Formats: structure tokens, C-alpha cells, sequence
């Protein structure tokens, strides 16, 4: 019973639109910009890196809290852990709020692997870095780091139903990123250069 209410509890926390609410602060309906979809990468475009870090934070927060308490309630080993964080990540992409779309979920799926390995959620970060200094596309770097993710949870010795959790989390994010996929083998994805560093 307590593992539906944290299945629910995930989904509907995953499902908050935390890019919308301070998008509009700032005079944005994120609908109307960019991608048209809620999440820090949009908030980036319309609003900038200040405002993109604060909503990051907020949506690794959906995907960490309810996966905490998996792990801290349930354990490590629990199926109960598996359906949470899918939860947080499929409420973050596909809102009970109607109407609205989620981003692509990276922020949110980092905060799902930091509850349960902050160790596999800093390399998955270092990864991602690594690539997007050496390419400067940040699509290649997030998409990479995402399989690496899966990587060092399978040679760590997580169990099946985690790395079922990190195969269909990751599945779903390189979904998410198909056109960027498409646009990186046909040269025409964007890198990140000068004036990307500067002027914004
Ligand atoms: C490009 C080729 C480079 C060669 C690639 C070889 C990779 C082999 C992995 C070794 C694991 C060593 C131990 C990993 C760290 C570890 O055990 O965890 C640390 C703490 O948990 C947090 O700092
Ligand atoms: C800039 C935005 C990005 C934000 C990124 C940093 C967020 C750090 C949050 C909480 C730390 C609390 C420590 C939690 C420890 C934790 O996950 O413990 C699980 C067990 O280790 C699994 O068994
Ligand atoms: C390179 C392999 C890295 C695996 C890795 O980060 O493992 C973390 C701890 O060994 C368990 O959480
Ligand atoms: C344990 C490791 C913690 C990991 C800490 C990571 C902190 C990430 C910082 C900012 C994110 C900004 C929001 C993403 C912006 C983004 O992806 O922008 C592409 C667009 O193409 C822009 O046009
Ligand atoms: C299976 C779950 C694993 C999932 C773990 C993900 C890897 C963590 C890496 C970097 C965090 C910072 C990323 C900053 C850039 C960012 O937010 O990129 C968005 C999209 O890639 C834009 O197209
Ligand atoms: C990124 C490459 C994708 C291919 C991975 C190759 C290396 C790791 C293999 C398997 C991990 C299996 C984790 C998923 C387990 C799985 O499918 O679940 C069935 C249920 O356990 C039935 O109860
Ligand atoms: C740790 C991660 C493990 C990952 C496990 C397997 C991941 C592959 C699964 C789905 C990708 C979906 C791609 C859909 C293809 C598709 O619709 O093609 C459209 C074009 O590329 C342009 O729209
Ligand atoms: C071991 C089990 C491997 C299962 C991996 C992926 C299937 C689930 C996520 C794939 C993403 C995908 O193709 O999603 C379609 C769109 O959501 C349609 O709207």
C-alpha cells in the first residue's frame, strides 16, 4: 500500500512544471518558445543559464525525493524503487497537468540516480562534461553520459531491477533526443561556440 502512495507521489511530483511557473514570473509562457516544452533546457533558452540552474535543481529534486525514500523505505533491491523513479521521470515528460510537455528529462533522471548512487551520478556527470569540452554538442555529451550512467550501475553490481529502472529511463531520454540524433549524423546539430558562451 505505502509503495502505490510513493509510485503516485513520484509521478505527480515528477508531473510539477516548476520551468512554467517561473517562466511566467519572467512574462514567458515556455509553450510559445524554443522546443515548447517545460524543463531547464527551454527555461535556458528563454531565460537564460540563471534562471535554467534553478529549474535543473528543481527537476533533479522531482526525480531525487521520491527515489530517496525508495531506497530509504523500500531498499536498493526493491522493484518498489524501480516504479518510482520511471514515475518521476515518465510525470516529468508526460504531466497530469494536460496541455503541458515536459524537456527531455536529464535533470530530472541525474536526481533519480543520485538517490540511488551519488558516486554513478557525479562519473555520469564527469562523462558529460568530458565530451561536451572535447565536441561542444551538448545533445552528444547528455545522450553519452546517459548510457555511461547504465555503464557503471551494471559494473558496480547493481541489481536487475536497477539497471531495469536505468535501461528504460535511458531508452525514454534517447528517445527524447532522436531529432538531435538524426541532426548529429547529417551535421546539422548545433554546437555550443562563442557567441553561445558569451552573448547568452
Ligand atoms: C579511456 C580508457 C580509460 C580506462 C578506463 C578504465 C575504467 C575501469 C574502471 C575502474 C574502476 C576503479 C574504481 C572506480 C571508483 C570507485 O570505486 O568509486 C569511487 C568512489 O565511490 C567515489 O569517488
Ligand atoms: C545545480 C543543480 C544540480 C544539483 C545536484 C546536487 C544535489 C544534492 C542534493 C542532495 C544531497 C543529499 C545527499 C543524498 C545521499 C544519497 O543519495 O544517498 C543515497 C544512498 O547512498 C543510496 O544507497
Ligand atoms: C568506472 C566505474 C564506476 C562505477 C561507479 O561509479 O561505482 C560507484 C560505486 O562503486 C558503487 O556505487
Ligand atoms: C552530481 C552531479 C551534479 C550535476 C550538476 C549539473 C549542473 C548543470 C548546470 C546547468 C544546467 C542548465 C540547463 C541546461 C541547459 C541546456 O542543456 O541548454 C542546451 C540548449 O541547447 C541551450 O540552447
Ligand atoms: C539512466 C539515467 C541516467 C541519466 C543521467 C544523465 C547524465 C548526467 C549528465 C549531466 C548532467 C548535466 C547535463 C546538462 C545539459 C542538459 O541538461 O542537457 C539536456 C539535453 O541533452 C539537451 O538536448
Ligand atoms: C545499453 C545496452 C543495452 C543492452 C544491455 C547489455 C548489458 C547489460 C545487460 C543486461 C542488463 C539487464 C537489465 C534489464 C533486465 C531486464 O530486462 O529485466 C527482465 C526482468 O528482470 C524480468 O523479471
Ligand atoms: C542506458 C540506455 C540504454 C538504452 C537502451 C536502448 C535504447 C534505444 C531505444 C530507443 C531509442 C528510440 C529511437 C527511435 C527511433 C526513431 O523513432 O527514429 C526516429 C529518427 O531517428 C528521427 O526521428
Ligand atoms: C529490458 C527492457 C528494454 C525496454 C526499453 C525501451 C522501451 C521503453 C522506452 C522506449 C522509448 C520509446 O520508444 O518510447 C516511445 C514513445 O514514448 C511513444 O510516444
Amino acid at each position: 500500500g505505502s509503495a502505490l502512495f510513493l509510485v503516485i507521489f513520484a509521478y505527480l511530483l515528477g508531473s510539477i512544471t516548476f520551468g512554467e511557473v517561473i517562466a511566467k514570473l519572467k512574462g514567458v509562457d515556455l509553450r510559445n518558445v524554443g522546443s515548447g516544452n517545460v524543463g531547464a533546457t527551454n527555461v535556458t533558452r528563454a531565460l537564460g543559464k540563471k534562471y535554467g540552474v534553478l529549474v535543473f535543481f528543481l527537476d533533479f529534486l522531482k526525480g531525487f525525493i521520491p527515489a530517496l525514500i525508495a531506497v530509504k523505505s523500500f531498499g536498493i533491491d526493491s522493484w518498489v524503487l524501480t516504479f518510482t523513479g520511471l514515475a518521476s521521470v515518465l510525470g516529468h515528460m508526460y504531466p497530469v497537468f494536460f496541455g503541458f510537455k515536459g524537456g527531455k528529462g536529464v535533470a530530472t533522471a541525474l536526481g533519480v540516480v543520485f538517490a540511488v548512487s551519488p558516486s554513478v551520478a557525479l562519473f555520469s556527470f564527469l562523462v558529460w562534461l568530458g565530451i561536451f569540452l572535447w565536441k561542444r554538442y551538448v545533445s552528444l555529451a547528455s545522450i553519452t553520459a546517459t548510457i555511461s550512467a547504465f555503464l557503471f550501475l551494471f559494473v558496480a553490481g547493481y541489481p536487475v531491477n536497477v539497471l531495469f529502472m536505468a535501461i528504460v529511463i535511458g531508452a525514454l531520454i534517447i528517445y527524447r533526443h532522436r531529432e538531435n540524433i538524426n541532426r548529429l549524423l547529417t551535421g546539422r546539430e548545433h554546437r555550443f561556440g562563442t557567441l553561445e558562451v558569451l552573448f547568452q
